[PDB]
């Protein structure tokens, strides 16, 4: 047992990595079949960057510009277009580790990893949650941008996300594969605020299955409740508002353990209310809303891939 | 920005990762070169894990008696021998995957990222740490068990923990990657405790240091301390004691935010004794001890692999 932030294994991932730079700019591409994808902004210098007009500046571009680095190999640019807020650029070498993949928009709520990635290296690998205002908490640097963040079902790699921009609050921006930005967001260099943020009950409430799964089981009370009386409180602290498709979700969950659903609300409810007085869950000493319920069950069941 | 637990990328450990079966045991193997290991009790019946004689199991063994797969393959068997806890089977392939790689012993307060494994197949990556009992804070499974704790130094992997076993609390015990356990445990199925666990000191102060890094700062006060009138606080909260070596470790970090080390412990020193009273430090309402002082260099200033 246990229960850890676990994030896929990104080895599919690496081997898509590259490196792309034009003219001052280097950041990071994605390199599936004979295609890289990486921001568009990649175009830009540095004083283009307070209101690039795009088209403007990638007309006065040429295949030649974009240098793609693929290791120690270097990759030639064919071709090139702009989708959105991304660039597609097609080389004369298809990759051949190109795993079987799609391109998925994910909603707010879902998570996915991230594999944290500079010059076409990668960093790192965490598992991070696309929050309600459409800005991910993540851990970025000068360079990171291009980096991608991906789900796996058995053998197939869904990308969600591609990093684009940091926001105040040290909060994270970016697209889909297809260039749409998650949020309201654009990329120049204006200033630009993310929404309120709230918890995401859903998934609060599967961690608190997972800690019973595991043994955690002191705020365990004998109490129920309605969604009403639920949501009633959970909206004075900013908590997502429950809804039946949620109580559905958990389904499973409260199967596996036979503590209903709206048990499982009335412990929560007096969680917030009466706070945790130095007491942990699953060794944590805040209520954890990164864990959907369909990773609570892939972790503690052993789904792999 | 940001600051998340970071794991490295798994790649390089994954095209290691194979099924090992003997009767009635599956568990997980590391394939380097023409050598898979394994812990030892993959020969163990269910009933002789009370207390297995390991090398009269052993002897009564042959290789064909171990079914090694990798993927879709089937390797063949060539030789066997055990190396205090853990098999050694000598294959007719060398894995053509292979990466650069060694075999650590780490040490207490040393982190490493986990490659959680089933039947072969990699389920997930964390990162977790030594701890100062030398048990780990893992995620683990039935059939987890030979899945490899590791670092990454530029292109080489360092194997530093192969996964045996769970101890009461839901912790976690293994050997290294020559079969040594980490602690005092055995691969017996008998009563083992693991015991008395400490803070990691180095490390909170290490993460007080990310924290001002990313621009959390509100802990800063404006005392400063000595190690004696520190270690008196500490050790009155199990913290480990923290020693000149430790003070030196942290100096970069120090350098980094002009911070000294020892204003940095008479924060900490109020943190201890007052509280975080509702605030967190990097979106943690616990005092972080899993990220060494490379650790948060690594990720603050973007090291790749
Ligand atoms: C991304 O472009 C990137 O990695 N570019 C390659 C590179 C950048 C800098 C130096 C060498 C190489 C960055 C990623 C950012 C940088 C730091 N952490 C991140 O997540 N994205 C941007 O720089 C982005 C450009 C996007 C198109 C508009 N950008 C530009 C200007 C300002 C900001 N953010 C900002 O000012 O943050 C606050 C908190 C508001 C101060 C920005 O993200
Ligand atoms: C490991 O052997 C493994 O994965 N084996 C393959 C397998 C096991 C069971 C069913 C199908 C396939 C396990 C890993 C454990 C199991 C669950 N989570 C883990 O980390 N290791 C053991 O089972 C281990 C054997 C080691 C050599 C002595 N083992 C045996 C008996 C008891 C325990 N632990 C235990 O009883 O836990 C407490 C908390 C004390 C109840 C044990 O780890």
């Amino acid at each position: 047992s246990g229960f850890r932030k676990m994030a896929f294994p990104s080895g599919k991932v690496e081997g898509c990595m590259v490196q792309v730079t034009c003219g001052t700019t280097t950041l990071n591409g994605l390199w599936l079949d004979d295609v890289v994808y990486c921001p568009r902004h990649v175009i830009c210098t540095s004083e283009d960057m307070l209101n690039p007009n795009y088209e403007d500046l990638l007309i006065r571009k040429s295949n030649h510009n974009f240098l793609v680095q693929a290791g120690n190999v270097q990759l030639r640019v064919i071709g090139h277009s702009m989708q959105n807020c991304v660039l597609k650029l097609k080389v004369d070498t298809a990759n051949p580790k190109t795993p079987k993949y799609k391109f998925v928009r994910i909603q707010p709520g879902q998570t996915f990893s991230v594999l944290a990635c500079y010059n076409g290296s990668p960093s790192g690998v965490y598992q991070c949650a696309m929050r309600h205002n459409f800005t991910i908490k993540g851990s970025f640097l000068n360079g990171s941008c291009g980096s991608v963040g991906f789900n796996i079902d058995y053998d197939c790699v869904s990308f969600c996300y591609m990093h684009h921009m940091e926001l105040p609050t040290g909060v994270h921006a970016g697209t889909d594969l297809e260039g749409n930005f998650y949020g309201p967001f654009v990329d120049r260099q204006t200033a630009q605020a993310a929404g309120t943020d709230t918890t995401i009950t859903v998934n609060v409430l599967a961690w608190l299955y997972a800690a019973v799964i595991n043994g955690d089981r002191w705020f365990l009370n004998r109490f129920t409740t309605t969604l009403n009386d639920f949501n009633l409180v959970a909206m004075k602290y900013n908590y997502e508002p429950l809804t039946q498709d949620h109580v559905d979700i958990l389904g499973p969950l409260s199967a596996q353990t036979g503590i209903a659903v709206l048990d499982m609300c009335a412990s929560l409810k007096e969680l917030l209310q009466n706070g945790m007085n130095g007491r942990t869950i699953l060794g944590s000493a805040l209520l954890e809303d990164e864990f959907t319920p369909f990773d609570v069950v892939r972790q503690c069941s052993g789904v792999t891939f």
